[PDB]
């Protein structure tokens, strides 16, 4: 129903809109790294998220390093499984080239181009697909103008040769926080969005103001990852600040995916130890974070 109704997504005046020009807000879950917790990514779990949580997007977090795709490329087949499930379930799907320790997206740019060529050839005639070409550029030696923008200007044409207008999300500096510099030096492609990531354990008032600055430059922003925890993915749960961010995102038409769908014993994990990887989770099988995130999506 979601993808049939909204169909082709595009950016109009800095906003994500559907094929009839109406604003639409995606809300869903990210996997954790597919090399570690890939068992939680399957049609049945995604169907349960759709039906019981109300998700309308799923993010497949394919780490490049840390035992991910560069080390063992088999994890690309799990991305394909996720995409196929999203197509069958009629929800959107984010294909996330999940850089992190490999902090400059240029490190594995040749592999990224290859990977996005393959994915856009396979899936470029479905409206479900959103390409996230570099999760979290980071480090003081990685800037928008010097590193990230020219990386994007190599990868985007590879995608566009196969898929001329599905959404592309481009990471920003400082772990996808530096939307200000991106917004001042935007990419040409009209269906690009810039990633912004937050963690509720950080006091967020200035970060909200910087998102507003970026929006005011006509840049579109997708909150392609956020957590209820501290910035490490752990360190307690911060539901008061999370709620402030939830309300902010609703007021600004900002789509989002929460980190993450795993049973790992860290505060950002949505599931308890013993949660079934194919779904069906009782209240007792959701973590503090998962209970909250589920409520936010069901409210929506
Ligand atoms: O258990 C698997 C490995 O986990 C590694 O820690 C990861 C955290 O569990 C995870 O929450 C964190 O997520 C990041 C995400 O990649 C980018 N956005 O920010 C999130 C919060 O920091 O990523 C951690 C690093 O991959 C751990 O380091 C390994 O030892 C484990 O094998």
């Amino acid at each position: 129903s979601v993808v049939e109704e909204h169909g082709q997504l595009s950016i109009s005046n800095g906003e994500l809109v559907n094929e009839r020009g109406e604003q639409v807000q995606l809300k869903g879950m990210s996997s954790h790294g597919l090399q570690w917790y890939g068992q939680f990514v399957n049609y049945e779990s995604m169907k349960w998220l759709r039906d019981d949580w109300g998700i309308n997007v799923f993010r497949a977090a394919m780490y490049t390093s840390s035992g991910g795709y560069i080390d063992d490329p088999s994890v690309k087949e799990k991305v394909k499984e996720a995409v196929e499930a999203a197509i069958d379930l009629d929800i959107y799907v984010i294909i996330d080239w999940h850089i992190l320790s490999d902090n400059d997206p240029n490190i594995y740019k040749e592999e990224a181009k290859d990977f996005f060529d393959e994915m856009s050839e396979l899936y470029g005639d479905y409206p479900n697909v959103i390409y996230e070409i570099a999760n979290e550029p980071n480090g003081s030696d990685v800037t928008w103008g010097n590193q990230i923008k020219p990386y994007a200007e190599e990868v985007i044409p590879i995608i566009r040769n196969n898929d001329p207008n599905n959404i592309i999300i481009v990471g920003t500096g400082t772990w996808s926080q530096d939307v200000h510099h991106a917004a001042d030096n935007q990419l040409a492609d009209p269906n690009v969005m810039y990633a912004f990531h937050f963690y509720a354990g950080t006091h967020g008032q200035n970060l909200r103001d910087q998102v507003d600055y970026a929006l005011d430059q006509g840049a579109a922003i997708f909150v392609s990852e956020w957590g209820t925890s501290a910035a490490t993915g752990d360190g307690g749960v911060f539901l008061d600040e999370a709620q402030v961010w939830i309300d902010f995102m609703d007021e600004r038409n900002l789509s989002w995916a929460n980190w993450s769908l795993t049973h790992k014993d860290e505060s950002s994990a949505a599931l308890m130890p013993g949660a079934n990887p194919t779904g069906g989770w009782t209240e007792a099988e959701l973590s503090p974070s998962g209970t909250f995130v589920r409520e936010k999506i069901r409210e929506s």
